[PDB]
């Protein structure tokens, strides 16, 4: 039962005309788009889309605490807390603004090892350090320090399901059974 | 208040991987995509999307009849009737079968004089005489003789609204207010 993954083009990405450039890369690799739609998500939808586990909030929190040390930013002065879970809730809230600020395009990609292949093509979380050839490296120059100073998340173009399991959940979230056509 | 039009990539064109190539031509011209979805359409849906006016059936019918005549096909031996409206109903059934044969991708394109622009970019009905530069001349080599010989419609990649009037209708038909995003 061939593997599927969910990909979202975030609002900067759509507004900049990158839909077709990004679709072209998956196509050329041999992935089929088996669902596709442009949507305005409400904050509610984005809130339930992203996890709410403590583990996730916590692990997103440390990434940014680690960041704040390197730039010498006191997180207490910057966002009012140094608590990892609380900082996670602030990141999630930032995520919600950004994914809510314009239309998204959501697609399901299907092919041998879709989930890992899409992560590989998309590239790492920071575009400034994503290698050339990757979607994030070829189409963005944003960086986690700029994001930290401007009080936002990184504008890294897309979200890709980080696992088979997470993929089945995020797919079901966006698409009813008969919108996914194989 | 700026003009919009409805474009459908038909199953052949979705299957051949032309979604991104086609989206690229519109983005380059300055049109914005304001609605986009991949859909598996039912027979009844396509039945209702295409007109059922005698006027429309009649004219669809004459074009095929002219086609048969230049080919020296007897429409009575070929399809059982030579009545323009009855022929239009046969074409409509063939239209339905083809648009129903796999996923379509429906989009709404907004920009100055969108309907003509998109009609201009797409090219005339037969890809075989569509000039190079147009969507139908660059991506298809189909022709009405072959289609006739083979008891089917022309595989001409797309459907474009043929007037603003018809566009406001084809737009409502496929999208709720909330999906056509302003």
């Amino acid at each position: 039962p061939v593997e599927k993954t969910l990909l979202i083009l975030k609002p900067d990405a759509v507004a900049r005309g990158l839909v077709d450039e990004i679709i072209s890369r998956f196509k050329k690799a041999g992935l089929k788009i088996v669902a596709l739609k442009m949507v305005k998500a409400s904050p509610e939808e984005i809130e339930r889309f992203y996890p709410s586990s403590e583990e996730w909030l916590q692990s997103a929190g440390q990434k940014l605490l680690k960041a704040y040390q390197e730039l010498g930013i006191d997180p207490r002065a910057k966002i009012g807390t140094d608590d990892p879970v609380e900082v996670g809730r602030i990141i999630k809230r930032n995520l919600v603004k950004y994914m809510t600020s314009g239309p998204n395009v959501v697609m399901v990609l299907k092919g041998n090892r879709a989930v890992e292949i899409v992560r590989k093509l998309v590239g790492p979380t920071s575009p400034h350090s994503a290698p050339p050839g990757t979607i994030r490296g070829d189409y963005s120059i944003d960086s986690p320090d700029l994001a930290a100073e401007e009080g936002r998340v990184v504008f890294n173009l897309v979200h890709a399901s980080d696992s088979p399991s997470e993929a089945e959940r995020e797919i079901r979230f966006w698409f009813r059974e008969e919108e996914v056509l194989e």
